[PDB]
């Protein structure tokens, strides 16, 4: 036969190799470190042959041209792993094509941003040696490859872009890309900051956000552009990025609950090499991508690759070829870029950009660079990294390259190269010099941010019966045809009857209190595994039609007034997936991007929260005092010793009230179904933004006792401090009481059930609902009703080292004197776990308690 | 028509899966040329096969009950390994393997609907619809078997737990049922205890067919589903360091094998499953290849996987490390464990991690007391028509001939009737008293006056060790005077913190100990002060200077070793490693150093539910140590604690030591007990930052060879000098560095009524040796906890309550002196710090 079949057969496989592993061989390392084969009868001898490529005929040498141009010079593609064909036949038309060569304003603008991005570095380095600042230097690209992602979400007519990154250039990109004043940067430096820089305990440099607008160069449009604050823990930030994205759609109607699926507000994520490999919340955030509660039609990703993590070598910091190996997990195309050609850097950002609103999912760019100083500017990176310095040390940067590119081309000379330089330098001198005229203030010790946030002084979380009964009667208001499943039939008429004669359990005054306020009009968000039913079958915020599948959601049904008119509230509920430490960072982030919202996080049991003490630790407890950022977040544990062992028992109190201060929390332990409501309303509607705390029952929800009245709801309000309803309602002498009980939670109603039992009028009991902030005159003013008491004693079924004892067993007697001196404990014993292991333990070590009690 | 035929075969390769009838439930060119011949690449050679005998092999390989992920993978020789067993036809089971893997799935089925009759109101998170796990897991050990190989070490979650510990391990069904029962023996109610899906066994596999045997165990875990995973490769990584065999080793047999299971929703959302993998080729935690198995039930709770993951296979994540991913239709026990002893051969001959994505279905709700229609009605309609996988082999097998029904019925009834007897045995023993659980603490004593003391030979030594350079070895320039200095030092004293360490673990390799030691930038020292590898200036060759005293002067090894890595950018899978390390080999001195002790808490979970309370939860030991750099010094609230107090709430039992020390001779000491006391129990080190080269901190020759540790320290002028303590009429109690700048102000206004003791040791609290301090000063008349930290931080939340109730006739009206307390551990300005570190200061001395 004709051997051109066969030569045919052997470029038909090179562009399929090229395509797949082309990426490989790519000229993507700005540092340049780094006979069996069947050629069908193909060689050098026929680069000038015409082959069949597929409907088009093309000589060797030009399909090979096309093919190594895309493929194998400073742009790495990959992208044959994505399932959907018509997602690779995209990325294939844009890449396999002659690119047209940028104007050269275009260029101009791309040296003024590396100019800006060196300069402001070797300033810095001039004028404070001393203090650490990440530099970019090595890096520089990554200022126009960020500027090239905001201008073209901004050509796309998007509304935001929200910026999540770690150390790495950000001081530059704050200065540079965001906007946030020279002057401001300057100050941190000096040390000396106004009152407003000064406020609460604060944080590092490197780690505060800004806001601003970016204007376009070359077009008509401008667009937002926002940049979180972050701890230090890398990419922490993550899922709370995503998280404020999510609620910044919602708000704009763009996106997974909108009218129109824009997604108009960009998440840009930035990373180090070493970090992206290293944490799993980077694959825990990449998995909430697609998911409907979390999804924000794709996630710009940066990874600033300069091929080392401090001191430690890419082969001992991941398993994988690319550090960005994890992102295609979700079908997200990567494409790694030569870290000194800006062009290409700014092309690829474009290209990610317009993928992103082509296909509404996530985009990563790995820029491959360097770090031309040590990790930080005090440490010498050449004791463990010798030969990648000594290559570094005969670098020119990518500004220099490019300059000497743009003065080559005709495009500028050298003498305007230079003053251009001379000019921002000058700048930046004047802004440093009159930073430092400026008058110097007394250096005094942090100050609690306690009083920065007040409750409105009126307030009433009470609502009247034709609320409820409406909540009630949304639970039957069925849509025609419903066939509701047998055995959650019975939960909706309960619902109907609660609302009317009361008897309300935990599990409705849940949904009485966010039904009433979607009913306000606000926007409700509750999440968590297996939230929509309840881990423990009580919720039902969502009930599934037993013959379709079909969902119907009865609270939604109070987003619209009896008149048909919308309140302009909704209840958006999921089932999150099996994640900790991104849901709560999620929940977080939604907070804080709309204030407005009533956020809620629900763990299946308290027990798994330890699995977010990052987000706990870094922001929900601190971020007010370090960043003056604040969430209305609130965590819902179930909590309580009922002998299902040491991982569904405990929320860990301790942890809480010991990183509690500053009122920087609310921290409670309802016992009663009408009080829960009372402290949802109160938290939805006090407009203070500060993170709830809750820890909720397990089997109390289905406790007799555990029950309340249509009048708590309508008549009461949140009380902080509980005495029994003997003395408060009933016909109970407070004068016959000799030994008071403190307490909290469900141990309440087992020490309530005791006192009956054996007509115990000389003992009472008083629970604290709120445990931080403590409620000190509440607290006072209830123990002076009781003037007979000889002895307190706190009881608790918690071990002595955990539960509230270790902190109020040492602030109670230093902050009441008068009412808590020789308090003592009643608990378990000190445990290295929250409980035993068996059931019958205990149900023994319970006793114990009761009887000490009452000893 | 050629070019159809080879873009065909790469179709059915890449992307066949996606059609394969992998789902139990299945709830979701020209016609003409079939007898053409083409040229394909053979596995014996080029080969001219007709199409249709080219697609049979392609549908059979790839969409029938196995679906094959596999072209994601760089090497072509491991792509061609897998197209060679995978289109080619399958050994046939002989009909005595037939009758095996029916025995497994009789046992399997079997003892769940057992414990359903039984115990109809405990939950048992049943395998029911997922029975083929056990025929899989038997032939995953009896092909390791085959291979000669030494151990299987499983980690797993609930799903079936019960099951593979009675039909796996071998945990005796007594043992099983009296956990049901509530009636354990002393030995089984030892400590505060855990559920029975969270325990671990141990046994010995011994092969059917074969002539092997080989160890198998499973170890114990929390709820917290996948945190056992960093702690089984640490496990493994432990046990093959001992053998010799693996990455440290003198073979590249790696001849532990772990096998780790995991449910759907979990290896999708948890975040600890991605830092594992990233671990799975590295120097420092390579195991040579893990054998994952998912039991995929397609649901997870009340939740479908629409809502748990964002990728197609709940496996996608183990494509980043070049694992191949193996789905297969559970319902299919040949298939399942045909797969199986495919996964093994693969780990064996490339070393490398290897998935299993068996996809079945829950038969029951998520536990036996729930009830799943409620929110999945159209599965579980599906699921009440399935024969399950049991009923439907046993019926291929009489239908072949293999067996009658009389016979398949007597095997059944003769498993059961054996569980009846076990039942009733165990059920006739007399139930006792129910007693309130016990502390753990005298279970582990340290021997009496343990010495840690060395001579000066063993100092000198180390300090040479620096010097002793390999031939043509070129030093860094700013490298070499530390090693100058420590030769200095090893001779002369003044021996800083940094050399104190090497000292300490430099001895204990001498006396034949194996020292793992790692963590972020730990060769080096994130404060530039270890140096434990130095890399040549001119070739990037390492030399570890302390891997020289595992030889004696006389050329003969000591049998120690120093293992010393970087660690990946991860606290979780780190930590819960090197946790599962310590556990692996109770010899070994173990190490896990944070870059600063503020990141610990991305490792609270291993923190919670490992080393804090395995002892007393499981009797599992383990004495791994955690470095955590501590203390205030203007760098931010995330550089500048290790969160002391909450180490100190969550000890109980003596679980713990907890040690924050003020010398290098001190920490030593520390080092060396904790070595050497046969004991084993974790400890948390709070260390140093600014203190290691604080000119004040450093220590003489004879605080080496002549002292031991000293939980409690005095000043040295009352010990040594000319100091009167009967002047003292103010006592400040403190730990850690801030006793320098209180004993300079001390200095600076001559103040010989104000004394400082240092607690080294803040848990256990050494009350004896507190008290017996406190009483040689007989003239004070007030007492102050100083501390750095704000006052909800550092040890004032547990010692300002502890102290005056341990020792009333000392610590009432102890008073405290801090910082505020505080939201952050610190502020975020070095000028505000520095403020309110001076008010301390003046007020302890007001
Ligand atoms: C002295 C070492 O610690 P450190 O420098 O103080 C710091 O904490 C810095 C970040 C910060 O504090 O904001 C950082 S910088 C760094 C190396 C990062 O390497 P890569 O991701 O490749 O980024 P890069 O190459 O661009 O740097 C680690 C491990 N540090 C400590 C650290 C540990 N673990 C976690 C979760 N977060 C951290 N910040
Ligand atoms: C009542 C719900 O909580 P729970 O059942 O008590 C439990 O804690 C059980 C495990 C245990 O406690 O050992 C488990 S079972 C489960 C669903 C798992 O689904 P999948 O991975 O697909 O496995 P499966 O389908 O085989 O079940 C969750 C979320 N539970 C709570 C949980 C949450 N978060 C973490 C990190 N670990 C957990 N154990
Ligand atoms: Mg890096
Ligand atoms: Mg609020
Ligand atoms: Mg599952
Ligand atoms: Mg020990």
């Amino acid at each position: 036969g004709d051997s051109i079949e066969d030569k045919n057969a052997r470029v038909i496989e090179l562009i399929a190799a090229y395509r797949n592993r082309g990426h490989l061989m790519a000229d993507i390392d700005p540092l340049r470190l780094d006979l069996d084969v069947n050629s069908h009868g193909l060689t050098l001898w026929d680069l000038d042959r015409e082959f069949k490529v597929d409907v088009q005929r093309k000589k060797l040498r030009d399909i090979l041209s096309v093919l190594r141009d895309a493929y194998c010079r400073h742009v790495g593609v990959e992208y044959t792993h994505i399932l959907e064909p018509e997602q690779q036949r995209w990325i294939q038309e844009r890449v396999e094509t002659k690119h047209d060569k940028p104007t050269v304003a275009e260029q101009k603008y791309i040296l003024s941003k590396l100019n800006a991005a060196e300069a402001f570095e070797t300033f810095l380095q001039t004028k404070y040696v001393g203090q650490k600042r990440f530099s970019l230097e090595g890096a520089e690209t990554v200022i126009p490859m960020m500027d090239a992602v905001i201008d073209q979400c901004a050509e796309h007519g998007l509304d935001e872009v929200v910026i999540a990154m770690p150390h790495r250039g950000r001081l530059n990109v704050l200065a540079n890309i965001v906007g946030k004043p020279y002057s401001q940067i300057f100050s941190e430096f000096e040390g000396n900051l106004n009152p407003s820089q000064a406020h609460g305990s604060g944080d590092v440099k490197y780690h505060l956000g800004a806001t601003g607008t970016y204007i376009q160069m070359f077009g008509d449009n401008d667009i937002e552009v926002s940049l979180t604050a972050n701890p230090s823990h890398l990419e922490a930030v993550d899922p709370v990025l995503e998280g404020l994205v999510r609620a910044k759609q919602d708000l704009l109607d763009t996106g997974e609950e909108g009218s129109d699926n824009r997604f108009s507000v960009v998440p840009l994520m930035l990373h180090g090499d070493a970090a992206f490999a290293g944490q799993g919340v980077v694959a825990e955030t990449l998995n909430l991508a697609l998911l409907r509660g979390y999804r924000t039609g794709g996630t710009i990703h940066i990874v600033v690759n300069n091929q080392i993590g401090f001191t430690t070598a890419p082969t001992d910091s991941r398993s994988s070829e690319y550090c960005t190996d994890v992102a295609k997990m979700i079908g997200a195309p990567i494409f790694h870029v030569n870290g000194d050609d800006p062009e290409a850097c700014a092309w690829v950002a474009r290209l990610a950009v317009d993928f992103r609103q082509a296909f509404k999912k996530d985009v990563v760019i790995d820029m491959l660079c360097y770090r031309r100083r040590g990790h930080n500017e005090g440490d010498d990176p050449s004791m463990t990294q010798p030969y990648m310095y000594d290559v570094i040390d005969t670098k020119r940067g990518s500004r220099k390259a490019y300059t000497e590119a743009l003065i080559g081309r005709g495009d500028i000379s050298m003498k305007e190269a230079e003053d251009a330089l001379r000019d921002y330098q000058g700048q930046l001198e004047r802004v440093f010099n009159e930073v430092r005229e400026l008058e110097k203030h007394e250096i005094e010790p942090s100050e609690s941010v306690e009083a920065d946030q007040q409750i409105p002084s009126k307030l009433a979380t009470a609502v009247d019966k034709a609320m409820l009964q409406r909540i009630g009667d949304a639970h039957l208001a069925l849509p025609e045809g419903f066939t509701v499943h047998p055995r959650v039939r019975p939960v909706l008429e309960k619902r109907r009857e609660m609302a009317y004669e009361g008897r309300i359990d935990w599990a409705f005054a849940e949904l009485l209190a966010l039904g009433s306020l979607i009913a306000e009009g606000k926007l409700v968000r509750l999440s968590g595994q297996d939230t929509q039913r309840g881990t423990f079958t009580q919720r039902h915020a969502v009930i599934v039609d037993r013959k379709t599948g079909e969902e119907f959601t009865p609270l939604q049904l109070l987003a619209t007034n009896p008149d048909g008119t919308p309140t302009g509230g909704k209840f958006l509920v999921y089932n999150s997936a099996l994640s900790e430490f991104a849901a709560v960072g999620f929940e977080y982030g939604y907070s804080v991007g709309n204030p407005d919202a009533m956020v809620l996080w629900e763990a299946q049991f308290g027990d798994f929260v330890n699995g977010a003490q990052s987000i706990i630790d870094e922001f929900i407890s601190s971020g007010e005092a370090k960043w003056g950022q604040l969430s209305d977040v609130v965590l819902l544990l179930p909590h309580g010793h009922e002998g299902q062992g040491p991982d569904h028992t405990s929320g860990r109190i301790e942890r809480f009230l010991q990183l509690w201060a500053e009122g920087s929390m609310t921290i409670a332990m309802p016992s009663t179904p009408a009080n829960y409501f009372h402290l949802l309303r109160r938290h939805g509607k006090d407009g203070i933004q500060r993170p709830l705390i809750v820890f909720t029952p397990k089997s109390m929800l289905r406790n007799k006792a555990a029950v309340s009245d249509i009048r708590d709801f309508t008549e009461s309000k949140f009380r902080s401090v509980l005495e029994e309803p003997m003395y408060t309602d009933g016909e109970g002498d407070r004068n016959k009481v000799t030994r008071l009980l403190l307490t909290s939670g469900k141990i309440y109603y087992e020490l309530a059930a005791r006192k009956a039992k054996e007509n115990r009028e000389d003992v009472a009991i008083v629970r604290i609902e709120q445990l931080a902030p403590l409620p000190r005159r509440r607290l006072a003013e209830t123990l002076d009703r009781y003037p007979n008491v000889k002895e307190k004693f706190w009881v608790q079924e918690e071990p002595a080292n955990q539960g509230a004892w270790p902190s109020f067993g040492l602030t109670l007697p230093e902050i009441l004197p008068d009412h808590f001196t020789g308090l003592k404990r009643i608990s378990r014993r000190a445990m290295s776990a929250p409980s035993s292991g068996s059931s019958k333990v205990h149900a023994v070590e319970q006793q114990e308690i009761l009887d000490t009690a009452f000893g």
